[PDB]
């Protein structure tokens, strides 16, 4: 599924609400490691609508968990991410995928 | 025969030799992406010697033009994987399988 592992504590009492727009900084990397995407590196936050199902089902499920401020860890088993399809060019078949995210705030 | 399509590079100039150990991470599937047999899944890399024959004819064509640090997806057709007897019970006659290699190392 999703497993969420704290880096830094966040407020702990403002979690997104459905419809909400999540502001967060991101590093995603392989389960060995391998760094495929950081949205640092362009440094430009990435934002999406939580609810709104743009991101894989790992992301909707675990940042839901998580507070602003919070930086964490979140394992996806590879039916929470890209499945047997992986993403074209970026992403193997049937990867576990681990992503170290922040929530920066939220719209 | 047998498709090379790269999923990330190697150094591009370090290729298997006759009578090297290949150490390799592989996942095996049939062509709709269904898993039949994966290393990762025991984490253990496999190890076979290039030019012995004991792995299909795909994987050692295959590998053979591959470099370390490669991964690849390989499409291989039945007449050089095991044409029509198969793998009892896991593989089907005139079957095309599609691995996903990785060349860690050689020794
Ligand atoms: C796409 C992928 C492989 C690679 O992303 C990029 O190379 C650039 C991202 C630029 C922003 C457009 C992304 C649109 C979101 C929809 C793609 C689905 O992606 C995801 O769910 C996760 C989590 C959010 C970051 C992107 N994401 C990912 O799995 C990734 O990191
Ligand atoms: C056998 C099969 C269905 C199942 O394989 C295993 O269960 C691997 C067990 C671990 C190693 C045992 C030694 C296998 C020696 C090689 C046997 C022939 O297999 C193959 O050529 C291909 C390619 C290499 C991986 C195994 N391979 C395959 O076609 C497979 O994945």
């Amino acid at each position: 599924g999703v497993q969420v592992e704290t880096i830094s504590p966040g407020d702990g009492r403002t979690f997104p609400k459905r419809g909400q727009t999540c502001v967060v900084h991101y590093t995603g990397m392989l389960e060995d490691g391998k760094k495929f995407d950081s949205s640092r590196d362009r440094n430009k936050p990435f934002k999406f609508m939580l609810g709104k199902q743009e991101v894989i089902r790992g992301w909707e499920e675990g940042v839901a968990q998580m507070s602003v401020g919070q930086r964490a860890k979140l394992t996806i088993s590879p039916d929470y991410a890209y499945g047997a399809t992986g993403h074209p060019g970026i992403i193997p078949p049937h990867a576990t995928l681990v992503f170290d995210v922040e929530l920066l705030k939220l719209e």
